[PDB]
């Protein structure tokens, strides 16, 4: 039923699942003057090498890249987490138009897009039980701007055309994430919650401060895509973004300056 139209989008969200209006829901807004330097946060530790990624896949809210999980392959560690966290997919949130797509926001600017790296807490033993836990996710976070293409992004926008409704999917082996990540791993972080319902309070979100590039013929792919299934009217997947929400009594950290 949730999507993201007039009638079932974000501001509906909290009369099926009422943690929408709750103590630490995500996004918000990164007000870089007032997060607090912390000379005591680690540099966080990407492993990528070993990743296995398996399939991609429109689940009709956005497409993700899923990875074996099922051993310690792609990592997330350090930074401000204590444990080690599995690469379980990824996926990205974007815009109509370029002005508009990200879900954190900067100083409240707001990006044509953004990747989350979605782990999970390796002490939990899978995916459906760490979200279930306040220490279960590790989100990172990297926003996209258009200008200069992103060559590691091609082989995902070049597949969407093969997904390109709710419910398709298709192999997709040998995708290396670490093409996606920026030069600096300087980042914020704070306690918050899935963007999407259930809207579960299990994540450590780790924002990235530098974004990526990408190029307008990328972004525009992403909008090729279709929130409706194969047999069903066309609307366009657009704006499957959460705007921010209410910091309330958080603080937001900064790895940085
Ligand atoms: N935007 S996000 O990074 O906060 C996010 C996740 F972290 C996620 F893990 C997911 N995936 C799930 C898969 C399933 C279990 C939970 C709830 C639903 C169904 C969405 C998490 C998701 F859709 C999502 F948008
Ligand atoms: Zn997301």
């Amino acid at each position: 039923h949730w999507g993201y139209g007039k009638h079932n989008g974000p501001e509906h969200w909290h009369k099926d699942f009422p943690i929408a209006k709750g103590e630490r829901q995500s996004p918000v807004d990164i007000d870089t003057h007032t997060a607090k330097y912390d000379p005591s946060l680690k540099p966080l530790s990407v492993s990528y090498d070993q990743a296995t990624s398996l399939r991609i896949l429109n689940n009709g809210h956005a497409f993700n890249v899923e990875f074996d999980d099922s051993q310690d392959k792609a990592v997330l560690k350090g930074g401000p987490l204590d444990g080690t966290y599995r690469l379980i997919q990824f996926h990205f949130h974007w815009g109509s138009l370029d002005g508009q797509g990200s879900e954190h926001t900067v100083d409240k600017k707001k990006y044509a897009a953004e990747l989350h790296l979605v782990h999970w807490n390796t002490k939990y033993g899978d995916f459906g039980k760490a979200v279930q836990q306040p220490d279960g996710l590790a989100v990172l976070g990297i926003f996209l701007k258009v200008g200069s293409a992103k060559p590691g992004l091609q082989k995902v926008v070049d597949v969407l055309d093969s997904i390109k409704t709710k419910g398709k999917s298709a192999d997709f082996t040998n995708f290396d994430p670490r093409g996606l990540l920026p030069e600096s791993l300087d980042y914020w972080t704070y306690p918050g919650s899935l963007t999407t319902p259930p809207l579960l309070e299990c994540v450590t979100w780790i924002v990235l401060k530098e974004p990526i590039s990408v190029s307008s013929e990328q972004v525009l792919k992403f909008r090729k895509l279709n929130f409706n299934g194969e047999g069903e009217p066309e609307e366009l997947m657009v704006d499957n973004w959460r705007p921010a929400q209410p910091l309330k009594n958080r603080q937001i950290k900064a790895s940085f300056k």
